[PDB]
Formats: C-alpha cells, sequence, structure tokens
C-alpha cells in the first residue's frame, strides 16, 4: 500500500519504534530512498544472512548491463571522486577485498593499537584538563569530537594541511540531504584533494606513522598497493577512523548521563567498563544502516530480492530484534551483547575495533571518573540527534561539569 520513505520524520525522530513496526510487518520490505526504489531490512536473523551473502556486492565501481549503480552514500559525488572514496575494502568484492585487507592488517595491527595506548591516555588527560572544573562546556566540541581526531591524525602522520577543517568537510558528507547534493560534492572533492597532498607528502618524507608503512607494505603473491588502492585507503581509514568513535563517545556520555543506574554500576565495578561499550554500541549503532547491492536476485527471510537491487541493511534495527536481543529497548550494561550488527558481520567485519573499543574505554572511564557530578545541560528529550542513516551521532553536547 504505502512504501516507507527513508527521508520522513519517521527515521529521525523515536526512529527505533518505527523500525519495530516494518520488523513486525516484513523485515524485508520495499523503500524509498533518495528518489530510488530499495530493500530495507529490519530483522536481525535477516540482516546477518544478508551481509554473509556474497552475491550481495560492496563494490559501487562494478558495471552491469543497462544498470545505473546508485549508492545513496555517494549522493552529489563526481564520478571520479567516487572512485577515490571507494578503492578500498570495504567498497571492494573477493578476491580484491581479500588481497587489500591482508596488506592492511600487516600493518594495522593490534600491536600498533595497543603501542598507542599511552598517547591516548595522555590526550584524553589533556583535553580533561582543558574543560576546566565547573560550568556548562559542549562535551561534543571539547572533547568527544578532538579525542578520535587527534588519534588518527597521530597514527596516520596528519599535521599540515587542513588539519581543522577536513572536520568541517567531514560532517558534510555524514548528511544526505538531496539539497545540498553540490555542496556535499564539493566537499568530498575537498578531502580527495587533501589525501592526495598528504600521500604525496608522506612518500616524499618517510615516518614510522601507519601510512609510511603501508606505502611500503608488499607480499611475494598478493604484491603491494597501486597508488589509487594506497590514497582510497588512506581516504577511508582518516574518516572512518574518526568519525563513528565520536559517535560512540558522545551517544556513550549522553547514555549513561540518563541511566544513573547504569552509571552506578560502572564506577562501582570498572572492569564492567568494556561490556557497557558493547551496549552502547548495541543500543545504538552509529553506522545504522549499511549498504549492499544484488547481482543476482538473492531471496532473504523467504522474500526474493531482484536482481539489481539496492539492499539496506539496518545494522541498528537488528540490534534492537526482540528475537534476538531479550528487551531490546533496554539499555543494560549487564546484558550478553554477544551477536550485535554494529561492527558488522562477515569478510567486511570492522578492522579498527581493537581502537575503537580502546577509545571508547579510556575516554569514557577518564571523562566519569573525572567528575563525578557530571550531569546533562539540557533536557534529555531536547537533545538533537544526527538526522543521517549512514552515521548516527550527537553533533552538540551541553554539560555541567560540577553538577
Ligand atoms: C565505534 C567505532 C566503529 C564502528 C561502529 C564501526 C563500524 C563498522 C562497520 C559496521 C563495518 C562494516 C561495514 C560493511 O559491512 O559494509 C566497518 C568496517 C570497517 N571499519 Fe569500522 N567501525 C568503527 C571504527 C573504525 C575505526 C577506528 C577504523 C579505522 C581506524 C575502522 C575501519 C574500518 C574498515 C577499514 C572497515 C572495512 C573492513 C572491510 O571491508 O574489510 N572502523 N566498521
Ligand atoms: C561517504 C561514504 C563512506 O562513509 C564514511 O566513510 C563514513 C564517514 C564512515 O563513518 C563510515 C559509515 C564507517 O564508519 C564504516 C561503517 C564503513 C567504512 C569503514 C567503509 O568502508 C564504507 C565503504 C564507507 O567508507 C562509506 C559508507
Amino acid at each position: 500500500t504505502t512504501v516507507p520513505d527513508l527521508e520522513s520524520d519517521s527515521f529521525h525522530v523515536d526512529w527505533y519504534r518505527t523500525y519495530a513496526e516494518l520488523r513486525e510487518t516484513a523485515p524485508v520490505t520495499p523503500v524509498r530512498f533518495l528518489g530510488q526504489d530499495a530493500w530495507l531490512v529490519t530483522g536481525y536473523d535477516e540482516a546477518k544472512a544478508a551481509l554473509s551473502d556474497l552475491r550481495l556486492s560492496s563494490d559501487p565501481k562494478k558495471k552491469y548491463p543497462g544498470v545505473e549503480v546508485e549508492f545513496p552514500a555517494y549522493l552529489g559525488f563526481p564520478e571520479d571522486v567516487r572512485n577515490y572514496f571507494a578503492t578500498n575494502m570495504g567498497t571492494s568484492d573477493p578476491p580484491t577485498h581479500t588481497r587489500l585487507r591482508k596488506l592492511v592488517s600487516q600493518e594495522f595491527t593490534v600491536r600498533r593499537v595497543e603501542a598507542m595506548r599511552p598517547r591516548v591516555e595522555q590526550i584524553t588527560a589533556e583535553l580533561l584538563d582543558e574543560v576546566g572544573d565547573s560550568g556548562v562546556v559542549d562535551i561534543v566540541d571539547r572533547f568527544a569530537h578532538p579525542l578520535p581526531i587527534k588519534v588518527i591524525c597521530e597514527l596516520l602522520g596528519v599535521d599540515e594541511k587542513y588539519r581543522g577543517e577536513f572536520g568541517r568537510w567531514s560532517s558534510e558528507i555524514l548528511v544526505m540531504d538531496p539539497e545540498r547534493a553540490e555542496q556535499r560534492g564539493q566537499a568530498a572533492r575537498e578531502v580527495v584533494n587533501f589525501i592526495l597532498d598528504l600521500v604525496e607528502r608522506r612518500r616524499t618524507e618517510p615516518g614510522d606513522d601507519l601510512l609510511s608503512a603501508l606505502i611500503r607494505v608488499q607480499d611475494d603473491d598478493d604484491g603491494r598497493l597501486s597508488a589509487d588502492e594506497l590514497t582510497s585507503i588512506a581516504l577511508v581509514l582518516l574518516l572512518a577512523g574518526f568519525e563513528a568513535s565520536v559517535s560512540l563517545i558522545g551517544i556513550g556520555t549522553y547514555l549513561l548521563l540518563t541511566h544513573p543506574d547504569q552509571l552506578a554500576l560502572v564506577r562501582r565495578d570498572p572492569s564492567a567498563l568494556p561490556n557497557a561499550v558493547e551496549e552502547i554500541l548495541r543500543y545504538i549503532a552509529p553506522p545504522e544502516t549499511t549498504t549492499r547491492f544484488a547481482a543476482e536476485e538473492v531471496e532473504i527471510g523467504g522474500v526474493a530480492i531482484p536482481q539489481y537491487s539496492t539492499v539496506l541493511v539496518a545494522n541498528g534495527a537488528a540490534n534492537r530484534d526482540p528475537k534476538q536481543f531479550p528487551d531490546p529497548h533496554r539499555f543494560d550494561v549487564t546484558r550478553d551483547t554477544r551477536g550485535h550488527l554494529s561492527f558488522g558481520q562477515g569478510i567486511h567485519f570492522c578492522m579498527g575495533r581493537p581502537l575503537a573499543k580502546l577509545e571508547g574505554e579510556v575516554a569514557l572511564r577518564a571523562l566519569f571518573g573525572r567528575f563525578p557530578a557530571l550531569s546533562l545541560g539540557i533536557d534529555a528529550d531536547d537533545v538533537v540527534w544526527r538526522r543521517s542513516l549512514l552515521l548516527r551521532g550527537i553533533d552538540h553536547l551541553p554539560v555541567r561539569l560540577d553538577g
């Protein structure tokens, strides 16, 4: 009768109740978004199956007869910039995906991540010393946002260039508004230009950073990264290396602030902080939806998805599927969070999980341990949520440091 429109307010206002209504009617249903027809998967079993079914491609660069592949996430991106945004593991199918991921894994290791633990502790300490001891402060602008950025910039050796402006480009990209399509494509071109200069700069002056190491990495069978592969990987690692963590920290702070019972338990038992981060991810997944393209007709949950269809897997909705997580709408730092889809599932499983968990744990521990009277600076129902199916988050969050 009525095909949902992902641009309506139903998907940005108490939107989880809207997901629950669709899932109950059909975990796989037709929808409209950005002017195109698509399928939305809101069931946990359906979502898991989808992400595991390789007939559902992750590569937007592939050409098929008489069809125009259009991933929403690239709204307003010129052809060349899109290619720069999509020649990396997250936008590649095996066997290309397999080799790109292996070459990067050789340098982006748990070892390199763990070695940054002290640095992350220090950056976190410094940002907190600067907020003061009292009054109202935007915890996002003064903490949640800068922390992940400083960490990713040091990992990739980013210093010069618009080190404070790319944050501005990244923001416009997180929103997909048909109106601001041109401004979105222009910001994307700016990030590309920025990466090209960075890579060229690093080739000229090597260091011990992750970028320098990827430029030299090579395997006997797999070989090495091409100039374009190298550029695109740097680009995504830079953007995805911090945006999602900013969401994790902001949303995590908000959640603990509105659930004293859960916060008390964390302050009491510190060894329980790791699972709290996991529940924060399950409750409100930053990457609410992930995109796939049907290279062949595929059946999901008894529903035949026609070949050449765009498929939107609602990771966020799946994490709220009652059949998988009982009392889904309840934030519980003590619940079993195994199987959530916030880090993905299958061959594209999120490579930054170790870094993300590190940043989340260190940040929330330092924040609440430094301010025992920390409280929200505004009414809970007045917090403004980012309008993005791509990456959910809180852009502004007033907190009272001394209660
Ligand atoms: C709270 C933080 C994070 C969340 C929730 C998150 C979530 C995800 C998800 C859902 C996927 C799979 C997407 C798909 O299947 O298409 C993914 C993939 C990936 N993530 Fe993360 N991520 C986070 C942080 C990071 C960080 C810190 C980095 C990098 C420093 C990173 C790098 C990647 C990469 C490279 C992939 C592509 C993996 C592949 O295609 O093989 N992520 N992430
Ligand atoms: C503009 C489109 C791109 O988005 C972004 O880079 C966003 C800023 C990130 O927050 C995304 C959402 C990530 O956090 C991860 C979930 C997925 C990421 C690692 C990919 O590989 C994926 C192909 C991605 O690059 C694109 C969707």
